[PDB]
């Protein structure tokens, strides 16, 4: 599924993304532009056998099992493919997890580039919240 930018910040608020261990809204909905355009089903495959999965762009290595990846953990405990889901809620329970893994949001390097130092609040204008 492909969100639109207000639609993606409601579900995100509605699953208590809004200041989760100090990261506004915004924050959120700007990583998921820039990580995979707003698409649940969005892969990149690196060369160090991982792959990127769903909304939030989660890594293989450590996050989730898919069954090809050398050296892998598992520490949101699922399977990969739940992150391909048009529910975003696997995706959000994962993100949880990582961002309370002690380097906040710097874990996504699209936030860390592209978002980081901006005024966030531009990615929830016009939505109504
Ligand atoms: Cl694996
Ligand atoms: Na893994």
């Amino acid at each position: 599924k492909v969100f639109g930018r207000c639609e993606l910040a409601a579900a995100m608020k509605r699953h208590g993304l809004d200041n989760y261990r100090g990261y506004s809204l915004g924050n959120w909905v700007c990583a998921a532009k820039f990580e995979s355009n707003f698409n649940t089903q969005a892969t990149n495959r690196n060369t160090d056998g991982s792959t990127d999965y769903g909304i939030l762009q989660i890594n293989s290595r450590w996050w989730c099992n898919d069954g090809r990846t050398p050296g892998s953990r598992n520490l949101c405990n699922i399977p990969c493919s739940a992150l391909l889901s048009s529910d975003i809620t696997a995706s959000v329970n994962c993100a949880k997890k990582i961002v309370s893994d002690g380097n906040g949001m710097n874990a996504w390097v699209a936030w860390r580039n592209r978002c980081k130092g901006t005024d966030v609040q531009a990615w929830i204008r016009g939505c109504r919240l």
